[PDB]
């Protein structure tokens, strides 16, 4: 037993980051059959940071200017164009590893593993949520800028996530992959609000039916709640609502342990007024809400990929 | 900057699983040059769990009982031999994805990622520490036997952990690439105790210089400690004791934050005998014992 934070598989990922060079900025991109995929920050000197004209730098560069490098080759870079957030270079050569492949914009709340790299090289992978507030609590250090987030269906890739800037707060901002960024964001080196972060509610309560399945029981409660009593609790410990949708996408988990949704709303909504008691779920002292349902039972399933 | 318990890129790893069927029985191997390493207890039938003899159910298995599958095509295996207690099976074919790599024995408290496969296909991948008990807290589902946990050096895949059961408790216990079990465990279906565990001591020392360096300072004191000193406070706490070794091992975490190891040992007890009291560290309420001092450099080096 036991339940862990597994990342995805990363292979299918790391065949495809490269390296990205612009005058002096190096990061890392994505290269996905004739094109490379990265931050337009690339081209901002230190002068450029505090408000950069990304059309007017863009102008001045020419396709000799950009240097892609996978592993030890040269690619050749026969056009460039910028598209939202992102630089598009296209090269002469399709990327012989490359998978098959989604872009996704996902929801706030969902989960996905980043392959954080430095320079093109891929360093390590872990698995985050994005935040309510469209923020990344992750690791990333400098010439990590490019590194993407990904989930796995059985073998085809889906991008969600390509990390561009820490914000003075020290958590995460990025796009997805057409350079949309993720919340109130822009690409530049100013003091940014994120806004108020929530906890995710249903990832909580898919983590506390996980704790069950794990043979935890202390806090299942003698009590039942509605959804719009539980919600104004939810809003006092600033909790995400809960919607008839979360509800729904519980239902298997529900099922499986004969807990109904709405009972263990109301054991969250205990552990919300009363605290821990310093006791312990599934070894941690703090409510987890970095799965989600679907985690939850692909975990439990021991679904594979390819 | 940011503090994740990150796993190694896996695709080396990934290009490695095979699925090895014996019998009814199948399960993951890891196929090497020629080879396939996968547990032995592959060659069980469920009345031979209790007490197997092995060599006397290998010598009734030729070649041909053994399937092994990698992707969609199945490899000719063509020789077979037990290691302790892993099954090596000589197959026709180098597999041409072999990374470099080398078989090596790791300590407890040190570190590696897990790559859980089933049936010869990855579900996922997980950074961990080998308890000081020998066994490891794994992923959900029982039957990844087979899967490997590893570190990498660059290009180099030094193979640590072969999974082989999950004891009663839950916990997963298994051997080195050469069959021998981390810890007293035996691989029959028997009641197997695994004995106290304790904090890795010199990791929790690791993961508060980590903090330090992501701007969590609040435990700091000025306080004195020796090794015996800290000690005494450790055995009570249910801590692994603190040695020379682990001190120097801490000096590279020392000379870039400017905290002497000693100090941090001093925090560390105060934390100890006073408890956080609500406070938080990397946003954690307990004190994380899964990064060895390397994890910590490497991550806030951004090693590659
Ligand atoms: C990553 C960066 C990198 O660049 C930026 C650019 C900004 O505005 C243009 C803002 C911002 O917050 C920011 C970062 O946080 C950041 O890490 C720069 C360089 O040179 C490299 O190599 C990265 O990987
Ligand atoms: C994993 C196993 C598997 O096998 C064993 C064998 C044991 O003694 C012979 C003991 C033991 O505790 C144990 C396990 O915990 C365990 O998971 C069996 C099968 O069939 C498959 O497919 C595995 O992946």
């Amino acid at each position: 037993s036991g339940f862990r934070k597994m990342a995805f598989p990363s292979g299918k990922v790391e065949g495809c980051m490269v390296q990205v060079t612009c005058g002096t900025t190096t990061l890392n991109g994505l290269w996905l059959d004739d094109v490379v995929y990265c931050p337009r920050h690339v081209i901002c000197t230190s002068e450029d940071m505090l408000n950069p004209n990304y059309e007017d730098l863009l102008i001045r560069k020419s396709n000799h200017n950009f240097l892609v490098q996978a592993g030890n080759v040269q690619l050749r870079v026969i056009g460039h164009s910028m598209q939202n957030c992102v630089l598009k270079l296209k090269v002469d050569t399709a990327n012989p590893k490359t998978p098959k492949y989604k872009f996704v914009r996902i929801q706030p709340g969902q989960t996905f593993s980043v392959l954080a790299c430095y320079n093109g090289s891929p360093s390590g992978v872990y698995q985050c949520a994005m935040r309510p507030n469209f923020t990344i609590k992750g690791s990333f250090l400098n010439g990590s800028c490019g590194s993407v987030g990904f989930n796995i269906d059985y073998d085809c890739v889906s991008f969600c996530y390509m990390h561009h800037m820490e914000l003075p707060t020290g958590v995460h901002a990025g796009t997805d992959l057409e350079g949309n960024f993720y919340g109130p964001f822009v690409d530049r080196q100013t003091a940014q609000a994120a806004g108020t972060d929530t906890t995710i509610t249903v990832n909580v309560l898919a983590w506390l039916y996980a704790a069950v399945i794990n043979g935890d029981r202390w806090f299942l409660n003698r009590f039942t709640t509605t959804l719009n009593d539980f919600n104004l609790v939810a809003m006092k410990y600033n909790y995400e609502p809960l919607t008839q949708d979360h509800v729904d996408i519980l239902g298997p988990l529900s099922a499986q342990t004969g807990i109904a949704v709405l009972d263990m709303c109301a054991s969250l909504k205990e552990l919300l007024q009363n605290g821990m008691n310093g006791r312990t779920i599934l070894g941690s002292a703090l409510l987890e809400d970095e799965f989600t349902p679907f985690d939850v039972v692909r975990q439990c399933s021991g679904v594979t990929f390819q």
